[PDB]
């Protein structure tokens, strides 16, 4: 779902990167509170994990891509606020380094991946819980859950575009295609595929984890 440089406009980037600031300087502070230098090693291999099954994705017609996050699996491990901060530099390093997402779309990209995907995951994981589901099913619907609104997201942030961003003439500045192709075209590629990988990686991991061995 990472939007390239060109699909947002300049307006829309700047908005998204001045609500994903506060965001960041709020997770900063809630690890910096509560995180151990042991603990910093689970970050990193968290932020490595994301960020290597991010690079498979497939491109949507209407869309921008499909692919896995483990924005919830990295929630349920590290908390919201790490798993934000690790998905946020997952992003940065492909955006900078491999030209897969764009610089000035960096906000917009951290805020559906890094935020509201963990968060909304996580979110949904605690109600599972409360449910009395067990942690590997509330973890991988959270994660399904989780990816599913960021698509939406995602989706909503590209429909705008030529609604908000035209000529007189009625031309698209930036991406072409509104909420009628953007939305359905998004959510049927995450709610069919993407977010049934997510919740498989994220369920299976999870198990692991709780085995702590096999
Ligand atoms: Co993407």
């Amino acid at each position: 779902m990472h939007i390239p440089e060109g699909y947002l406009s300049p307006q829309t980037c700047a908005v998204m990167g001045a609500a994903m600031v506060p965001v960041l300087t709020v997770a900063a502070k809630k690890v910096n509170k509560s995180f151990d230098k042991k603990d910093v090693p689970a970050m990193a291999i968290g932020s490595a994990f994301a960020f290597t099954i991010m690079m498979f994705n497939v491109p949507i017609p209407g869309g921008t891509t499909a692919h896995a996050i483990g924005a919830t699996l990295l929630a349920t491990t590290l908390g919201p606020w790490a798993a934000s901060i690790s998905l946020t530099l997952a992003l940065f390093i492909q955006a900078l380094l491999f030209g897969d997402g764009g610089i000035l779309a960096l906000g917009a990209n951290s805020f559906n991946m890094a935020f509201i995907a963990p968060f909304v995951g996580y979110g949904i994981y605690r109600l599972m819980l409360s449910l009395k589901l067990n942690k590997v099913l509330s973890s991988a619907i959270g994660g399904y859950v989780g990816i599913n609104a960021a698509a939406l997201a995602t989706a909503i942030e590209l429909g705008l575009q030529p609604l908000l961003f035209h000529t007189a003439n009625g031309t698209p500045l930036y991406f072409p295609y509104g909420l009628n192709v953007a939305i359905p075209a998004m959510m049927f590629a995450h709610l069919t595929v993407a977010g049934i990988v997510e919740a498989v990686i994220t369920g299976l991991v999870v198990y692991y984890l709780l085995e702590h061995h096999h």
